[PDB]
């Protein structure tokens, strides 16, 4: 009853065992649900290490970052996701004037957005 | 009854159990349920370390962050995300005056979102 | 009953064992369910090391980032995605004016998403 059972020599090192037990029910909704994530799957071990016996982001780029852990949920309802702008206008002039208009706004620059967002803008 | 049984020679590191035993039952909710995860899976291990027997982001750039455990909720119903103006002009000049309109703003720049945010702008 | 058995000589490194025991029942939703994902496969292995007996993203990019375990909803109904703007102009003189629009904006740049976001504009 173990992972491992050691009888030579040497020092040991990750052994692990993890148990997620989780056990359903009936539920018994009436209507919709929406917005709904069933996934199972986690074993990432990007390098073991051993046994004995140079990065550069140049423009507005990022370097080793890493998230884990991290829900955001957002969902609503009726929802506009973008720029907007509502300049309205009109000239009708009448005499000795001269109608011009231009409403201009502004430049605008330098912003990231890393990881995780939901709406990055 | 154990994770690992050690006879040999050696010191020990990581050995591990964990548990999250986690039981639903009956719900049995009359209407809508939105924005529902259901996920079940955490196994990462960057680096083991070892048994014995140069990172640069340049422009606006990010530097070794790491999140976890953390829940964002802002669902919200009838919102409007992202930039909004609602500048209103007309002309109509009727002398000797002469009716010009600009309606400037400004520059912006330096802003970056790093991590796990939601909306991020 | 383990995963390895060591008799000869020599230390050990990563050797897991991992249980994620999911039962679902019966549910009985009346209506309609969206957004719905079911998976199951996790194992990356990037390197295991060894056994003993020059990166450079230029303009605007990116550089050494991963992301785990991060879930983002935000289904939602009824929405506009994208760029929008709603100017609005008519002309009419009459005298001795000239009706002339232009309604500008103004320039942007230097933006740039990575990671894992939703909506990225």
């Amino acid at each position: 009853k173990a992972v491992c059972v050691l009888k030579g020599d040497g020092p040991v090192q990750g052994i692990i065992n993890f148990e997620q037990k989780e056990s359903n029910g009936p539920v018994k909704v009436w209507g919709s649900i929406k917005g709904l994530t069933e996934g199972l799957h986690g074993f990432h071990v990007h390098e073991f290490g051993d046994n004995t016996a140079n990065v550069t982001a140049d423009k507005d780029g990022v370097a080793d970052v890493s998230i884990e852990d991290s829900v955001i949920s957002l969902s609503g309802d009726h929802c506009i996701i973008g720029r907007t702008l509502v300049v309205h206008e009109k000239a009708d002039d009448l005499g000795k004037g001269g109608n011009e208009e231009s409403t201009k706004t502004g430049n605008a620059g330098s912003r990231l957005a890393c990881g995780v967002i939901g709406i990055a803008q």
